[PDB]
């Protein structure tokens, strides 16, 4: 067992090594594949991003100044990387260093101090008292000095105007300006015709200035926009008035220019020519007042000297420069605010007019969002207590509403300032909050009393490695490309070893399939294990899977190799071809791997039971293992031994076992075309008996085989010599019989019997890529010989073969057929086998190699029990020693040759070469004589039987010159006798005949290639049902802003400063019966979301044993209240950070709020740290369970705490100081007061929102607005039915968006066109494989012999292909028109597409014609043609994703590209017409336009034309004195030496075409047609009549026989039946001369004689025939004028007997008498030329050369010695033609 496996592995390794054409590519393909993989990996480095927070944004309701400050500077998500103070629950500032807020505070302080100051009245009273020393004068002067000091202090202690002046003088290199603006505004980290061109050029410079152009995108819809609303309902009018007021709150700069123009002269004269200023300047400079000013200044800067220099200046810095600078600043701000539109309110009567006006303003590039209410009627009723409003804006400023989530999860906070922040800079949230606050003010009455802020939740320290995620999850593709190459190669090898009948030869040699399968398993693992190790080390070195142990991936790759090896072992027993299996294995594996990519997309509702029942394949299990590896690798921890993967390995081993048992079942239930599905002479006892059969029988004989005699075994192959030879071997078991093979029964022991019993079947065994020496060594080792024994056997075989040279012993299987047959028959004798069973030797070999192999078998007659089994008669006569013929399953005759010849055989045959005189002489000499056969210059007679021989020969020799007899001959009876005794309009006729034959071969192909009609049909059906799934990608439905759009979410409410000031009732109403928003309140006004009613429990989740360590780790202050969580250590790439438990610190009290969600109280806890820790730990815990983790929390609220005095002060100040009622003084003061009282906020709420949710911030804003509404409602019946709902619905698409969606949709069109191209490329494949099947000498050349006009044949093929493609064309047309695809089923697009498909077929059917010319193999062009068609289609599709003009002009040669471009332009025009009809216009451009579609049609037409012309062109491509005369009825057989060019001469020698018939050596008949139809079609093409066709067919079917099987498939016939069909074809037209070639090839007796009778009958009618073959018996029995050509020239000509007597050898004699040496001595002394050819017991034979003329004396001596030598039997024969042939070939 072990030595056999050793020989098997050695043979497999030698096969793998001797190729040198497959293993190098096998080992190089994975290198290139993974090199491309490592290159595309190294091109994408991993992106690392530290954890960061985001500043809080301010809404317009929380103050105009903070809103503007949040818009301008901090609107880019700077990611400070540290917790900003804005995220603190107490402070809502972050504008502490902003000089604008400081300046506003100092201005407010100046106002509130000047209103309560009385320095003006005090100074006026002091001046009046001084103008009208004293006692009260001192007190008055002291009061005036104190008042002046207070005014000086008020002018000081502000430090804002100085900084503003410094900044405005510095502003009037790129980083410096940005830093200056950032320090000024906030803290530290065609248009010219509309309005004036000043701010137009300003905004142009802003857009062209080199900085972050994001603030302009937010400031454009702020002062250029315009909002429009519903009809003029009084309530809508009131809310619009409130919105206008909250906009104009910032209009204090509009009426400031008039105030400055009115107040400039007054302050000018007050500072120039006022007595108060002079008195102040005089009192500021004195001898005692200086100390007072120094004491009042408190050591501050700008002492009294600087004050006197600044104020007291009649003519370096005085008040004049300050006045000029303030005037310039006011002028600049007025010119800036001039073109600012603050009246952006326009009412509309209806809704369609609203849409039209919004579009019109969109063309004007000035249009903000628009509010659309849902009023029931324009009545005086305020509100229906439920406000439903929508906000319609442009699509480029609002997030898409067709999707609410990114779909696949991916790390990243999603905080881009422009790409995914349209709800901030677009103005959606601002206007939404403004409208909501206006509604709150108009419903209840409260004005604001509320601030709102938005805070984005931070992200916990991720890294961006999406490439690793997409590569490690798509590992099997590039992991198994090279392994698909390997499995294809190994499948090719296996099926090649199987098809050559090598497995059957190994089985009959005494081997089982188990050891063969095991050896193939090992020889397929070894290279697979090597490649697995190489891929493991190249993946460990590639740095793409770090921290991964090589052992686990190595064992995974090895078990995957094992399961794939057993999978291909299962798949191999289904195919029966080398290239076919090698090509279809890859596509079958792809189709069975496609389930993986099919199931990975629908993982949402996949079950574990479904996963188990679907994991029966190896690719899906490998994909599950790769997903496990990815999930354990992405987190940086890697995969190690930690006890999923084990389930995947278990399923893989179960799959291996299932594949093994399936292989074991299929190898037995369905085998190939060769497997098995589950007058007796004296017995010479001089030698030993080797095999003695006894009672041989089967399911519906006894012969004793001898040792030293070469016995024969003849039969009809139907009743014997076929089942008996199989029962004698180990193929089939016996049935009530016995066979003692060398003293061992067959049924008793079968192993020891096969150890010394060789076999040699008809199919020779010769492994390729190997030498004959390796073959001999392997066979000797398999026999069981030792090393020296095998060497001696190989030396003996090399010495006895005849090729003892290194040129032949070290060469591969490149010898001729004769040498191959000789070596294959010599292999069966290696090993010293005592019993050999040959099978059909010398089938079609030349007579020289036949004599060689005969001498070879004769040299091995030293007791080897040679059992011959062949159909040849002369071979069995010369080789067989004991001829045994059986019939009907029983023994009939047995005995030697001469015994069977003289017992029941016919008498002698006397022939004469060149008739009544000779016949009369023969009748007078012998009474029993008769005339047997007389042919051209030849006659023969029979002598059935003895002194008449001498007298007859004397009379023949004496009267030889009397008649025309030129030479005589005598012969004995051959074994075949005993065998048979015992057991013009012709063009149209050819056209219609071709069409009829083609229709018959196509209609009878229901079981054959019939899939070429329904396979493209189902492919196009799948194409359409897949195209009816992708959304139009151009829809935007109306979505209601509500936070419950997601499945599950976690909210929270953080109550800061619980002092019951204004925050208690707010959170209360937030957590009352109505809940968060409008989910359920006296009904469910939200579709498909019924809320749960019964739930009320304030409990804490069960905490594990983690609070103990928190207790022993006490002193957890507000700063750092939880243990740290590390990040991205060196050389450790971690996607999500991990750290020990205790991340949150304490489980907050969880409670459900009856809205399908649960909230937790976070009062007094660090919000940012807790949120980060909880989020990261929950994401990790959810990802650990293989759930495809989604988002966890979306939003939460934090309530906290942050007037009329300033308004009363402004009113009191405006009442005095020259009050008036003009529109330039009172309006400015009123606006200033309103802006002052519109910035204070009592309480505020901060909404923490996650930017991953597309509609999260707006929904929570609406929720908090509804909560504020329910809290502000007082003295109401119930807050249930008081709620506000917000909607989001963009406007209609314009021409730009329509063009965008028409240009972007080309992806679905190209992907639906590629597949339909692939489906339509299947029709010509059947035509090409049909032409290939009938191209290899089957029907092309045979029809080309006779007059066929091959151009007409090509025309017929073309028209049949057209009419056979018409049917599937309209079939698929009605298929894809049955569906409602308006882009194809319209009345103007159906005929153009139909004709496009028609011309595409017309242009593709000739293109695949020349690919069939040079292709010498059938049933394999299908896959390569489909592959090249797919490649051409892919190239043409990708070539349209771009120099484009010349590209599309030159790429029109491929019809696939033309069809793709036509479909693309057709669907593009359909979409364009649809968009233009939707917009309100019409276009009727015809698709038949020569520029668009119609150039491709004419191109395909002319291309098909030129392809047909060039295919007709390719077909046309633009011996030594051979002299012989063939008269009427002269069978002139022209034989020749091996390699004399007989086929070339026959092709060269072939009016003359129609008068000549040809018979091919190989079978030429259709596999699916009928023989009668074959002969009918051939009679039609021959030129017979249309009415006499049936009679000619019946005559042809009755002449050649086989009438019982005349109506049947020709492919299901046998070899002899095919030969009969071919020789009937050779006479279908009835030519005067017909050329035959090997009429009998592997046939059986009782049928060759029939063909010979038909041949002699057709040549007897005066029609000469020409034939040639290797078997000399056929020509010696049929040919009458032989023509032997040695080298190019006819070396011998004449009759058969004349040539055999002229250059042939002498006669042969056989005498039968233990024995006596005296008889042999007398025989040797009587003839001088006597030679002992063979010496046996009581049977001698001799040969007499150069003694043919003395036959009479020889017969006389024989008759005289019959009584002296006591001879029992005598026989005399002549030399046959084979001796003459081998003599002519020997001396050559
Ligand atoms: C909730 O929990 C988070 C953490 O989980 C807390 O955040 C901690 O507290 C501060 C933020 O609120 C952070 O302090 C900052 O730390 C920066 C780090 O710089 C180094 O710090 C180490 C000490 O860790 C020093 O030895 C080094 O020398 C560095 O200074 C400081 O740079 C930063 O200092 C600021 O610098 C800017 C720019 O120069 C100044 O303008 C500013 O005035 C200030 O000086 C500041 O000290 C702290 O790192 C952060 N994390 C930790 C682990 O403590 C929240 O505070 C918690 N919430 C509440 C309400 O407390
Ligand atoms: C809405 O507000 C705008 C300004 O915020 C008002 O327009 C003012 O009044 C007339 C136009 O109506 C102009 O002459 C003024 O220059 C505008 N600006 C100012 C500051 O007065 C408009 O009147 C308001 N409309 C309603 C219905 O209140
Ligand atoms: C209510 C508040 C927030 C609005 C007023 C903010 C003021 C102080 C800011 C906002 C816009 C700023 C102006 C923007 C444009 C220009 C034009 C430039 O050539 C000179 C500076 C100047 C004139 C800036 C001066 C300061 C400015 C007017
Ligand atoms: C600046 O921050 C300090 C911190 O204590 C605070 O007291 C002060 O009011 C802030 N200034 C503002 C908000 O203008
Ligand atoms: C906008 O699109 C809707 C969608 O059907 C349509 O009903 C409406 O008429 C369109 N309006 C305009 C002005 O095109």
């Amino acid at each position: 067992c072990w030595p056999q496996l050793r020989l098997l592995l050695w043979k497999n390794l030698t096969f793998r090594r001797r190729q040198t054409c497959q293993l190098l590519l096998e080992v190089a393909w994975p290198l290139f594949i993974f090199l491309i993989l490592i290159s595309v990996r190294l091109s994408y480095p991993p992106y690392e991003q530290h954890e960061c927070h985001f500043p809080n944004k301010a809404m317009p309701s929380a103050g105009t100044l903070p809103w503007v400050q949040g818009i301008i500077c901090n609107a880019n998500n700077p990611c400070f990387r540290y917790p900003t103070p804005g995220e603190a629950p107490g402070v809502v500032g972050n504008f502490n260093k902003s000089i604008v807020a400081r300046l506003f505070s100092d201005a407010r302080r100046l106002l509130l101090y000047s209103q309560k100051d009385t320095s003006m009245k005090d100074m006026r009273k002091v001046l009046r008292t001084l103008q009208q020393p004293s006692k009260e004068l001192a007190e008055a002067t002291k009061t005036l000095l104190h008042s002046l000091g207070t005014l000086a202090q008020e002018l000081f202690s502000m430090r804002s105007w100085s900084d503003m002046r410094q900044e405005v003088m510095f502003l009037t290199s790129s980083t410096q300006i940005y830093q200056a603006v950032s320090r000024i505004v906030c803290g530290h980290p065609f248009y010219d015709n509309s309005t004036t061109p000043y701010c137009n050029d300003l905004m142009k410079n802003l857009e062209s200035s080199p900085l972050s152009r994001i603030i302009w995108k937010a400031l454009k819809p702020l002062l250029v926009g315009k909002i429009l609303y519903t009809p003029d309902t009084p309530a809508t009018r009131q809310v619009m008035a409130e919105v206008n007021k909250t906009f104009q709150e910032l209009a204090v700069f509009h009426d400031l220019e008039g105030m400055w123009e009115e107040l400039s002269p007054k302050i000018w004269t007050f500072m120039e020519n006022s007595q108060e200023m002079d008195l102040v300047r005089m009192l500021l400079d004195s001898r005692d007042n200086d100390h007072f000013w120094e004491q009042q200044l408190d050591g501050l800067d700008w002492t009294a000297q600087d004050i006197v220099a600044f104020l007291a200046k009649h003519p370096v810095c005085t008040w004049r420069e300050a006045f000029n600078e303030t005037n310039q600043a006011i002028r600049t701000i007025s010119r800036f605010m001039e073109c600012v539109n603050l009246n952006k309110l326009e009412p509309i009567a209806t809704e369609v007019w609203l849409i039209n006006k919004s579009m019109e303003l969109l063309d004007e590039r000035k249009f903000w969002a628009g509010i659309v209410f849902t009023g029931i009627t324009p009545g005086s009723i305020e509100l229906p207590h439920h406000v439903k409003y929508k906000i319609r804006m442009d699509i480029d400023n609002v997030e898409r509403t067709n999707k609410i989530k990114d779909g696949y999860w991916d790390p990243g906070p999603r905080a881009d300032p422009f790409e995914d922040m349209r709800y901030v800079w677009g103005g959606f949230a601002y206007l939404q909050d403004v409208v909501e606050q206006a509604i709150i003010r108009v419903l209840t009455g409260t004005e604001k009393k509320t601030g709102v802020y938005m805070q984005q939740m931070p992200y916990p320290c991720y890294v961006d490695d999406i490439f690793l995620r997409v590569m490690s999850r798509s590992m099997p593709l590039f992991m198994t490309l090279a392994w698909i190459y390997s499995v294809a190669v190994i499948i090719k090898g296996i099926v090649y070893e199987k098809e050559a009948r090598l497995k059957e030869t190994m089985r009959i040699m005494g081997l089982d399939n188990s050891i063969l399968w095991f050896s193939w398993f090992i020889s397929s693992l070894i290279p697979l294990l090597v490649s697995a190790g190489l891929l493991v080390v190249i993946l460990k070195l590639g740095n793409l899977l770090p921290y991964s142990d090589p052992s686990v991936v190595f064992v995974f790759l090895s078990v995957f190799a094992v399961v794939t090896i057993l999978q291909c072992f299962l798949i191999s027993t289904l195919f029966s071809r080398a290239n076919l299996a090698a090509a279809c294995g890859g596509i079958i594996y792809f189709t069975l791997y496609l389930p993986y990519v099919l199931c990975v997309a629908w993982r949402d509702y996949v079950g574990f039971t479904l996963k188990i029942f679907a994991s029966l394949l190896s690719p899906v299990a490998f994909g599950f293992g790769c997903e496990y590896f990815a999930l354990f690798e992405e987190q940086g921890i890697g995969v190690q031994w930690d006890n999923n993967l084990t389930t995947s390995v278990s399923m893989m081993l179960f799959d291996t076992f299932l594949y093994g048992v399936m292989t074991w079942y299929i190898e037995a239930v369905f085998p190939g075309q060769y497997g098995i599905p589950r007058c007796m002479e004296e017995e010479p006892t001089h030698l030993k008996l080797g095999v003695s059969i006894q009672n041989l029988v089967k399911v519906y004989l006894a012969l004793n085989f001898y040792e030293g005699q070469i016995t024969s075994f003849l039969g009809h192959n139907g009743a014997g010599k076929t089942t008996t030879m199989s029962i004698l071997t180990g193929l089939f078991p016996p049935t009530s019989g016995t066979a003692y093979i060398l003293g061992k029964d067959i049924r008793s022991e079968m192993s020891t019997i096969r150890q010394n019993l060789g076999v040699c079947p008809q199919h020779n065994v010769l492994f390729d890529m190997l030498t004959v020496e390796e073959h001999i060594w392997f066979y000797a080792r398999l026999k069981g010989l030792s090393e020296k024994h095998v060497k001696a056997e190989m030396e003996q075989m090399a010495l006895d073969v005849g090729l003892p040279s290194s040129k032949l012993k070290s060469k591969t299987s490149q010898l001729s057929g004769g040498m191959q047959r000789k070596l294959s028959v010599a292999l069966a004798f290696v090993g010293g086998s005592k019993v050999v069973i040959l099978d059909e030797p010398t089938a079609g070999v030349d007579p020289y190699s036949r004599r060689g192999i005969w001498e070879l078998l004769l040299k091995y007659r030293q007791g080897r029990t040679i059992i011959l089994s062949t159909h040849h008669m002369d071979e069995a006569d010369v080789l067989g020693d004991r001829i045994a013929i059986i019939s009907h399953g029983k023994l009939c005759c047995v005995g030697s040759s001469l015994f069977l010849k003289n017992q029941l055989g016919t008498g002698y045959y006397l022939t004469l070469v060149k008739v009544s005189a000779i016949s009369n002489l023969i009748r007078k000499h012998v009474s029993e004589a008769r005339l047997v056969e007389d042919i051209g210059h030849e006659l023969t007679y029979v002598l059935p039987y003895e002194g008449a021989f001498v007298e007859l020969f004397h009379e023949i020799d004496d009267r030889l010159s009397d008649l025309g007899i030129s030479s005589y001959g005598i012969s004995e009876t051959t074994l075949e006798e005993i065998f048979l005794k015992v057991a013009w309009k012709l063009t149209q006729q050819q056209f219609v005949a071709l069409l009829w034959k083609r229709l018959l071969i196509a209609r009878r192909s229901r079981k054959g290639f019939f899939a070429q009609i329904v396979l493209p049909a189902v492919f196009v059906c799948i194409a359409l049902v897949f195209s009816l799934i992708v959304p139009p990608f151009g829809k935007y439905p109306s979505l209601e802003l509500q936070p419950w759009m997601y499945n599950e979410q976690y909210t929270f409410v953080s109550n800061d400063a619980p002092e019951d000031t204004g925050t208690l009732e707010l959170l209360n109403a937030l957590t009352k019966d109505p809940g968060f928003g409008t989910r359920c309140m006296e009904g469910n006004p939200i579709p498909d979301t019924p809320c749960q009613a019964g739930e009320e429990e304030w409990t804490t989740a069960p905490v594990p044993q983690t609070i103990m360590d928190l207790f022993q780790n006490g002193n957890w202050t507000m700063q750092n209240p939880s243990p740290a969580c590390q990040c991205s250590s060196d050389k450790i790439k971690k996607m999500l950070p991990v750290c020990p438990p205790g991340a949150g610190g304490l489980p907050p009290p969880q409670r459900k709020q009856n809205t399908a969600d649960i909230l937790q109280d976070l009062t007094g806890r660090n919000i940012s740290d807790y949120l980060v820790k909880t989020y990261v730990q929950i994401i990790a815990k959810s990802l650990k369970n293989k759930i495809w983790v989604n988002e966890f929390r979306y939003g939460g609220f934090s309530l906290g705490v942050s007037s009329q005095e300033v308004n009363d002060a402004i009113k009191q100040m405006k009442k005095h100081l020259k009050l008036a009622k003009d529109s330039s003084a009172d309006r400015f003061l009123n606006s200033l007061g309103r802006f002052m009282t519109g910035l204070d906020t009592k309480n505020n709420v901060k909404v923490w929102f996650n930017n991953k949710g597309w509609h999260a911030i707006s929904s929570f804003l609406n929720v908090i607005n509804n909560a504020i509404l329910r809290a502000n409602l007082q003295k109401g019946e119930n807050p249930s039915h008081y709620g506000i709902t917000a909607f989001n619905h963009p406007l209609n698409l314009t021409k730009q968006q329509l063009s965008e969606v028409a240009l972007m949709t080309t992806s679905v069109d190209v992907l639906v066109s590629i597949c339909v191209i692939f489906a339509m490329s299947f029709v010509p494949a059947s035509f090409v494989v049909f032409l290939i099947q009938e191209r290899v000498s089957k029907a092309k050349h045979l029809q080309f012999i006779s007059g066929v006009k091959p151009v007409i044949y090509w025309l017929s093929n073309f028209v049949w292909d057209m009419c056979n493609y018409v049917v599937p064309a309209t079939l698929v047309i009605i298929i894809f028109i049955c569906f409602q695809q308006k882009s194809y089923v319209s009345s103007t697009n159906l005929p153009v597409l139909a004709l496009l498909l028609l011309l595409y077929g017309w242009s593709i059917t000739p293109l695949m014609y020349p690919a069939s010319f040079v292709f010498k193999i059938p049933s394999t062009a299908y896959v390569v043609l489909t592959s090249v068609n797919l490649f051409i289609g892919i190239n043409g599709s990708v070539a349209t994703f771009v120099i484009n003009d010349i590209l599309k002009s030159v790429f029109l040669i491929f019809p696939h590209f033309c069809l793709g471009r036509g479909l693309i332009d057709m669907v593009k025009n359909q979409a364009m017409a649809d968009a233009l009809e939707r917009f309100g216009e019409n276009r009727f451009v015809s698709p038949l336009s020569w520029d668009l579609v119609g150039r491709n049609l004419f191109a395909m037409a002319v291309e098909g034309v030129v392809f047909f012309l060039i295919t007709v062109l390719i077909q046309y491509r633009f011996v030594d004195r051979i002299c012989v005369g063939i008269p009427p009825g002269e069978c002139f057989g022209l034989l020749g030496v091996n390699g004399a060019g007989k086929s070339s001469t026959f092709k060269m020698l072939t009016e003359v075409h129609q008068n000549m018939g040809y018979c091919p050596q190989f079978d030429a008949i259709t596999e699916l047609l009928t023989g009668r139809e074959h002969v009918e079609f051939f009679a039609l093409l021959r030129g017979v009549p249309e009415k006499e066709v049936g009679k000619v067919g019946e005559w042809a079917i009755r002449k050649l026989g086989l009438v019982k099987y005349g109506e049947k498939y020709a492919g299901n016939y046998s070899g002899g039946n095919k030969r009969k069909l071919s020789t009937a074809m050779a006479l279908i037209g009835g030519p005067p001369v017909v050329f035959l070639d090997e009429p009998t090839t592997g046939m059986d007796p009782k049928a060759r004689r029939f063909l010979w009778n038909c041949a002699l009958s057709v040549v007897k009618e005066g029609r000469s025939v020409v034939l040639t073959s290797h078997s000399m018996e056929e020509c010696e029995a049929l040919c009458t004028r032989m023509a032997i050509m040695v080298n190019g020239r006819f070396r011998c000509l004449g009759s058969v007997q004349h040539l055999k007597n002229r250059f042939g050898d002498g006669y042969t004699i056989v005498v039968r008498i233990p024995d006596l040496k005296p008889v042999q001595d007398f025989f040797g002394l009587a003839f001088p030329g006597s030679v002992l050819k063979e010496k046996h017991r009581n049977m001698l034979q001799y040969q007499l050369p150069s003694s043919l003329s003395s036959l009479a004396r020889i017969f006389s001596i024989l008759s005289q010695s019959k009584k002296r030598l006591h001879i029992e039997d005598y026989s005399v024969s002549q030399t046959t033609l084979d001796q003459v042939f081998v003599n002519f070939a020997k001396d050559q």
